[PDB]
């Protein structure tokens, strides 16, 4: 299935089949670059653990964000993006109408019950030409999606295991975020939610 909105679609239950292989390749990456909490420059500490794969990796600190080839926690390169991450990503991107997308970054998020991503706009990328591909894995989450300005009426959507969201073009600098993840069980993730966001950061 494929719905909305405006240079952005939801590919519903798109990563369903590959979820077992994604989870496995998430784990493989994690055994190299582990998950960790990150302190926002505003002093707040994020309830979302995260790590990276691909050419570039995004981390926030006290001075601010950074895209890096080096993992600041290991002082070695971020794991190469797994075959299945790459394949899945462009297969989503094509179906979303971005045939010439190729990411170099992949920020992997892990949410516990009560974890939240504050409303933000994917901003720290120089090349606004490329779209964002978000993969939802595990427990269901409510993903809010507004627009350019902060005050745009947000719309609340249930993102479920396998669900995929691609946004770019006119909808690229759009405010979006995550509400406190409700507790539950999922076969594959047990009691959490994984989320991959694919991005072009270099080029
Ligand atoms: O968990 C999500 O679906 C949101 C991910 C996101 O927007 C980000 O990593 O910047
Ligand atoms: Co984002």
């Amino acid at each position: 299935q494929e719905p909305l909105a405006a240079g952005a679609v939801i590919l519903r239950r798109f990563a369903f089949n590959a979820a077992e292989q994604l989870i496995r390749d998430i784990n493989d990456v994690a055994s190299q670059s582990p998950f960790r909490q990150m302190v926002t420059p505003g002093g707040y500490t994020m309830s979302v653990a995260m790590t990276n794969c691909g050419h570039l990796g995004w981390t926030t600190h006290r001075q601010g964000y950074l895209y890096s080839p080096i993992d600041p926690q290991t002082n070695k390169p971020w794991p190469a993006m797994p075959q299945s991450f790459h394949n899945l990503c462009q297969r989503a991107a094509t179906a979303a109408g971005y045939p010439d997308f190729q990411p170099d970054a992949c920020l992997i998020n892990r949410y516990a019950p009560g974890a939240k991503l504050s409303l933000h706009q994917d901003k720290d990328e120089p090349d606004l030409r490329a779209p964002i591909v978000s993969v939802s894995l595990g427990l269901p989450a409510i993903f809010q999606f507004g627009g350019l300005k902060r005050n745009d009426p947000l719309k609340r959507l249930l993102l479920e295991h396998g669900d995929v969201v691609v946004w770019g073009g006119e909808s690229r600098l759009f405010y979006h975020g995550i509400q406190p993840l409700k507790a539950g069980f999922h076969p594959l993730t047990i009691d959490c939610r994984y989320n991959l966001t694919f991005r072009q950061a270099g080029k």
